[PDB]
């Protein structure tokens, strides 16, 4: 288990990498974007999003700031 932290400015995204039979969670401190096994999910201000990669293949969680300002994201991964 261990956690990082990425900025994502206005417009841009970040990738997020999961391995298969372990899982990711993201807090975004501000609004946010999120898309990822077909499905795609928008947090509010201190909220996060959770991922479990269930494939036999790596997956990536996309992130998109939704802000006008840069976004800091907590990357945990366990």
């Amino acid at each position: 288990t261990r956690e990082t932290k990425v900025t994502v400015n206005p417009g841009e995204e970040y990738e997020v990498k999961v391995n298969p039979g372990t899982r990711v969670e993201i807090q975004a401190k501000g609004p946010a974007e999120f898309e990822g096994g077909g499905t795609r999910t928008r947090l509010n201000p201190g909220e996060s999003y959770k991922f479990e990669n269930l494939t036999s293949q790596p997956l990536r969680i996309r992130l998109r700031n939704l802000s006008d300002t840069p976004i800091e994201f907590r990357i945990r991964e366990e």
